[PDB]
RNA sequence: GAGGGCGCUUACCACUUUGUGAUUCAUGACUGGGGUGAAGUCGUAACAAGGUAACCGUAGGGGAACCUGCGGUUGGAUCA
């Protein structure tokens, strides 16, 4: 019942969270204004930076990439 | 001796070889379009007079649907 046996790289590394509209087009790119809203207030519960690199908005709202 | 056989020889002829051409299949850097997409970018050309009535031939032009010229057609509308 022992948990940690093995080791892991690349783990404490920082991310580049990239999120893309699929099926849906204008609203597929307004979803993906949501699970950015996901990740960035889950970054916020335990304290790390986001920083917006590049981002294309949708037509109606939310973000195409 | 006549005649036959063997040999030789010539004629026809299969193998095989050379030249060139047709044709069909495979393939080829690349390129012209075509078809299918439960989402993209740029427009809105068509269907209502679709907001420039559409369309046919042809010609020229333009990212693209197209647009313009000349002729034609009604498979156009409104005529108070
Ligand atoms: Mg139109
Ligand atoms: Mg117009
Ligand atoms: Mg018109
Ligand atoms: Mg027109
Ligand atoms: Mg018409
Ligand atoms: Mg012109």
């Amino acid at each position: 019942q022992v948990l940690l046996l093995p080791k892991d790289p690349d783990d404490e590394r920082n991310a580049f969270l990239e999120v893309r509209a699929g099926t849906g087009g204008d609203e597929a790119a307004l979803f993906a204004g949501d699970l950015f809203r996901m990740y960035s207030r889950y970054a916020e519960a335990r304290r790390w930076r986001v920083e917006i690199m590049s981002a294309s908005e949708g037509e109606h709202g939310g973000y195409k990439e």
